[PDB]
């Protein structure tokens, strides 16, 4: 028996389709948390940074992800129609380039009652054409119970949800649920991000406890919808104020990943090479609140830690907007030429 | 002197960058404008349907071409801020496929003085690796004044528009402007649409006359805000409800590339074979409102002439929502088997 959440711990499911990284696709990504680093764009540049082609932003994955798991958060968790982003975790073994193509898996690896409540992990790796593994991908949401909202918030987001489908692998996503877990392991990780030449700030020029400059991003509700469709990420919270509100924001909220790909951007353009940050773990505080005149969001940081053996480091990223902490306890590791 | 809109009539320049269509773009696209077609879809359907790779929809050519014009409508069209579609025109010499990389450019073709307004038509091609022109596309709008609107608008868009800077040529982007045109012409047109097997209907199953089984296409505020991502259309009016109603439309209205790219949908679904459309041609007419809890656009059409020597037919196509006529005068030139 598999009716309990708690019963299906262990859940795993692998998309039939590959997901193909394309070169115009890595730009978009880039221009949508506004990241303008030359890896991201410029093919030359890139070529003289040691890549074969643009690499993707480090959250670029959240996209093929959030498609992937439509089956996870639909028909798996079973208890919860709503949800709310509370963590995230990247892993970038090696930097993902234009002309990767990636099988993409999902598992259920934790829920955790908590106060009531429901913490929910969803794991996604990203796998190449040598079969290594160059990205992993850690969700936290928390369950949204229908008494957390106004119940005519169901009729509105009913009136505004797209449309489109997704036509890929649409009939295993809609099959109905049965228990399956993942195969007997080890993973081959890649080991690309360890081994190459990072193109950062020289590791001896660092001081443990040195602050980042402080960075202003601005953020506008057209920001939001180009994200919405640019990430396809449906959830009309942030983009139509009604439903924000009924759903008890002040007013429409960002995409927590867009706060967080604006936190990698943030720290690639002081680091210098968004392919040296092997990890990116984000816990997210308030939402950042995206009113009809726009807003700020305030990014600053300063080193944690150092290591002279691997000469890598720690770094703690704020982020606050509107009078708001935007970011509970973030990190980033990043390894320093 | 080249201070007059009408003076700089030939206007010509080029993309620096190529751009690379992606295989995952193209489904994204499609789901965009909600077309299953399995040509832009399944690789071996593709392959059966003897294509090399998934091929884009008609309409897909909107979103690079939106990007290459921002320069002509910004800084070569002086005297307007502000635009309306009215008029479309797709030719599609060959299919699209994933893969093919192609070079963008883009002309004044023509500024037409008709009831006090300008009518300002810019054409884009598309030409591939082997130098050809692969697709021609026409973009008529019409030039707003400050005097159509409400004064209040200005002040809204600024607070709403995105930030997100495409760095692809951004310097001959903002540069000052000078005249320049095409130089000494004969471009090759892609033959393959003409030599091409067709996978559509069969040429001798039709009938002057007939009609087009009825299809009613949801559209809701989701949609919207899902293509203005997808399609990089930062417009506001497509999904801001008091910015929309400050141009003085009744609610948010839907893209005019949004309600073609449905119906080219709905003719190639008819059809058999988007491939097999060489012209679409759409004059707008009213828009298509789109309020919170949705709407329906119903399209229609007739085959109105056939040529039994190329085995191609012209189809009027007729698009309807709420109440009001989306389309004017709107044909298909269709190539059968």
């Amino acid at each position: 028996d598999t009716s309990t959440l708690e019963s299906r711990v262990g859940h795993y499911y692998q998309m039939e389709d590959t997901y193909l990284v394309g070169r115009e696709k890595v730009r978009e990504f880039a221009r949508a948390v506004q990241d303008y680093h030359p890896a991201h764009w410029n093919l030359a540049t890139a070529a003289d940074l040691g890549h074969p082609g643009l690499i993707a932003p480090l959250t670029f994955t959240s996209a093929p992800a959030m498609a992937c798991n439509q089956r996870m958060f639909e028909s798996v968790v079973v208890g919860y129609d709503m949800y709310l982003q509370t963590e995230e975790v990247f892993e970038q073994h090696r930097p993902i380039v234009e002309g990767d193509e990636l099988s993409i898996d999902i598992e259920l690896t934790s829920v955790r009652r908590i106060a009531g409540r429901d913490l929910i992990t969803v794991t996604n790796t990203f796998t190449d054409t040598a079969g290594e593994v160059v990205h992993t991908l850690h969700t936290t949401v928390v369950g949204i119970t229908a008494e957390d909202v106004d119940p005519a918030i169901r009729p509105a987001v009913q009136g505004v949800m797209m449309h489109g489908i997704n036509m890929l692998g649409v009939e295993e996503t809609n099959a109905p649920y049965e228990k399956t877990v993942r195969p007997e392991g080890e993973l081959r990780i890649a080991q690309g991000g360890a081994t190459r030449t990072p193109t950062s700030l020289n590791f001896d020029d660092l001081k443990v406890g040195e602050e980042l400059p402080v960075h202003t991003a601005r953020l506008s509700r057209g920001d939001l919808v180009n994200y919405a469709g640019v990430a396809g990420d449906a959830n009309p919270l942030h983009w139509d104020e009604n439903i924000a509100k009924l759903a008890g924001q002040p007013d429409v909220i960002a995409h927590g990943m867009l706060t967080m790909g604006l936190g990698a951007g943030f720290v690639s353009s002081w680091s210098g090479d968004p392919g040296a940050i092997t990890r990116y773990a984000v816990r997210l505080s308030q939402p950042a609140v995206v009113p009809a005149e726009g807003t700020e969001i305030e990014y600053s940081g300063r080193i944690k830690s150092l290591d002279p053996e691997t000469r890598t480091g720690v770094v703690i990223v704020a982020a606050k907007s509107g009078g708001r902490k935007i970011f509970g306890l973030a990190t980033a590791t990043i390894r320093f030429s």
